[PDB]
């Protein structure tokens, strides 16, 4: 299942997105989870340590800890430093864009949706249905600049 | 074919990338694409206009001037103006890693391969081959943490 609907704001979310150093297909991922391309949902989304999630692409402390400037040679047990990213959206997009160019997309996909246990294989199922979930979804940001301003989210049921 | 070589001074090469901005993952692309990670192939790759190469990725200008930002709007024309990515390693790695944030990795994998016309089919078996090899290239430098600063190249005949 997937299709639109209109979120009132996310045009300038999505613009202060871009003008922060995201990319168009950093819009894709963070679009694909949460509605309102925020921080707000409940703290590390009601995981702790290692599996802890942050930031607007609901990065978990596994991937943060290991392949981010930021984050890089951090413990398990020091988990709640990765809540900085909700508030700090410049240091939110790069570090997944340093994950990312760490670990290569593939790789990045699987640690980002599985953890340490994803890294040993990115190619099962379930990460590729959430990989080509952010797929479409960047195909359709991609196919008119509007919707890089405009309120329109494109959601994916993953 | 796969295999590896020695290439002396390629580990000073190496550093140099990734202390310009560039990941594990734009190390094994540029791999893939020069013996020595340099610039002093032919120029433009012998190739002009859209078509052109340049940099130690061997970014074609369609590319370069659809999805960087130090190239954006500009037309098929101006195709030199990405000669200074021939000296630039802080501009060639920033214009690629924008490009495959503008397009994302599939797509940004098939226009480098083959221009605008890949866009239109980003998963023939030439695109998927050298995404493959990088993929490879990329875990061979990602096994042993010497690898990114030694003088090994990993090879790939496709």
């Amino acid at each position: 299942d997937r299709g639109t609907e209109t979120v009132p704001g996310l045009g300038q979310r999505k613009q202060q997105i871009l003008n922060s150093g995201g990319g168009v297909w950093d819009l894709a991922i963070a679009m694909l989870e949460t509605k309102n391309l925020g921080t707000d949902y409940v703290y590390g989304d009601g995981k702790t340590y290692d599996s802890a999630n942050f930031g607007i692409f609901k990065q978990n402390w596994f991937m943060l800890r290991t392949s981010t400037s930021q984050f890089k040679g951090q413990t398990t047990n020091q988990w709640n430093n990765g809540a900085v990213l909700n508030s700090n959206l410049q240091q939110d997009i790069k570090a997944r864009q340093e994950s990312q160019n760490y670990y290569g997309p593939d790789k990045w996909f699987a640690g980002h949706r599985n953890g340490e246990s994803g890294l040993s294989n990115p190619y099962t199922q379930d990460i590729t249905n959430y990989k080509d979930a952010v797929n479409w979804i960047h195909d359709q940001l991609a196919s008119d600049p509007k919707y890089l301003s405009d309120d329109t989210r494109f959601w994916v049921d993953v």
